[PDB]
């Protein structure tokens, strides 16, 4: 007797909803009936957290199985066409019995921090799928589209199993309106195309969420709708996309890719996500999907919101235990703070991070003078270590204060040590697009490293920043420098003010 959990229709939708969380990629195993059951749904759907397009999800696992019984594992990734995404399958084509048949997946790299400015941009690619296994789903003993006897009856049938058919995808992305619509088609030997699915999605950050609608509801395999399509834009300037959808009855799992042509487009920043290493004082990029309140370390997510003003988060990621201090509760569209791996009382790879969701360029104020107030985080190293740790005290704390002139397109900034009545860093920058670039300086003679102890001096250090939120009511930025006469790494964020 086969017993399984009674899943309510509530939980079904909830576990489907869970599949909509953004990730570098997704992979599912092709369902295979155990002898006593008649039907096996798609259910083993896992996120992909590794970041190399060369690695095929769970391929190795399948390969270790393959050789033993028969051997023939085929892999399709679209590596000959795509540069930032991989989609397809890795399967045992000589599969029989109850062992694994393989996996369908998509994955991507460098989630886009820059999108095209506007207009409708075309992306072409491929798609693949696996079905569930169902003896009772009107699937014919002979299939005019799929190789073999009773394809999809005892074992999920895939795009790999099709008779001389290519599975083409086309997408139209309206970057002006952040809408996406597309087609999943099948092309036969005689170049006749058949629309299998239309897709529609809304873009948010570098991700889209939407639905896939089945062209032919009488199709025994590709005939069910999905209200759960999710994917992302990949590559620094949105060169490519990839994604998936799950049929509402878990009877199908599809993956797709897309790549736009060589037309050079104007782009805009939508996301800031970088970290400064506090020993090299170099800046590296972080993966981000357009939610600044979530930190992606090793393809795994860390939530940064909390009840306090700034919040300490401890999260275990691949045996690497990570700790982040994220500020601030009054910042809705950006986060910054410290990040490190913990080793008992030892701490490795200390770094500062900054994340923000850029304001739309056309939503940056064209004129007006506003004050921004926040705090900051920094490390300075000239012999000893001076440090700034974000706080809540507007009066004598680690203050950051900014005068922004949207008319004259300028940012003037002050960064204070605690107690200090005078600033220790003076930021001057010009507003360009939805960001700003400029310089950070100390006074001629600098500031004491606390408290014959050293003085720290920094001249014309490059400052990079952005305006965040719907109408740029938040701003943040960073600067870093390394030399033997001193080194610094700093992140800051500030909220727009109103006279009270």
């Amino acid at each position: 007797v086969n017993y399984t959990d009674e899943e309510t229709q509530k939980r079904k939708k909830e576990e489907l909803d869970k599949l909509m969380e953004p990730a570098l990629g997704y992979v599912t195993k092709i369902p295979v009936n155990i002898p006593s059951v008649r039907k096996t749904e798609i259910s083993e759907i896992d996120t992909v957290t590794d970041e190399s397009l060369s690695l095929v999800p769970n391929e190795d696992k399948l390969r270790t199985i393959a050789n033993e019984n028969a051997g023939s594992v085929v892999t399709k990734s679209g590596s000959n066409t795509m540069n930032f995404v991989r989609s397809g399958y890795t399967i045992d084509v000589v599969h029989y019995g109850l062992r694994d048949k393989g996996y369908v997946y998509y994955k991507g790299v460098h989630p886009s921090k820059e999108l095209p400015k506007g207009n409708i941009i075309v992306y072409q690619g491929e798609w693949d799928f696996t079905s569930n296994a169902d003896l009772d789903a009107k699937r014919p003993n002979y299939n005019p589209e799929f190789n073999g006897y009773g394809a999809g009856q005892r074992v999920g049938v895939t795009s790999a199993d099709a008779k001389e058919r290519t599975y083409i995808s086309k997408f139209n992305i309206d970057f002006s309106n952040k809408k996406l619509n597309g087609q999943l088609l099948t092309k036969t030997k005689e170049n006749q195309e058949k629309l299998r699915y239309t897709v529609e999605a809304n873009i948010s950050g570098n991700r889209f969420r939407g639905k896939a609608t089945a062209t032919d509801k009488t199709d025994p395999i590709l005939g069910k709708d999905s209200e759960h399509l999710e994917g992302g834009l990949y590559g620094p300037k949105s060169e490519e996309l990839a994604g998936k959808f799950v049929a509402h009855d878990k009877s199908l799992f599809a993956v797709f890719s897309g790549k736009r042509g060589n037309d050079v487009l104007e782009t805009v920043k939508i996301i800031d996500a970088s970290k400064i290493d506090l020993t090299t004082f170099e800046s590296s990029e972080l993966n981000n999907f357009g939610n600044a309140n979530v930190l992606i370390i090793d393809g795994q997510k860390i939530d940064l919101a909390g009840a306090d003003f700034k919040n300490r988060k401890t999260v275990d990621i691949n045996g690497k235990t990570m700790v982040a201090i994220a500020c601030c509760s009054n910042l809705e569209y950006m986060k910054f703070g410290q990040l490190w791996q913990k080793e008992g009382e030892q701490t490795k790879d200390n770094s500062l991070f900054l994340q923000g969701e850029r304001t739309a360029t056309d939503k940056i104020p064209v004129g007006g003078n506003y004050k921004y107030v926040g705090t900051w985080d920094a490390l300075v190293s000239k012999g000893t270590n001076w440090v700034a740790e974000a706080d809540n005290n507007r009066e004598s704390g680690y203050r950051s204060e900014f005068d922004v002139n949207f008319g004259d397109k300028k940012v003037s900034g002050k960064l204070f040590d605690k107690g200090g009545i005078v600033p220790v860093f003076m930021i001057n920058a010009d507003i360009k697009g939805n960001g700003f670039t400029g310089t950070a300086n100390t006074t001629d003679t600098g500031f004491a490293l606390d408290s014959q102890h050293g003085n720290a001096v920094f001249s014309d250090i490059k400052v990079n920043g952005g305006f965040y939120g719907p109408t740029a009511g938040e701003l943040g930025g960073q600067f870093h420098h390394k030399s033997d006469n001193g080194s610094v790494g700093a992140v800051f964020g500030a909220k727009r003010q109103i006279e009270k």
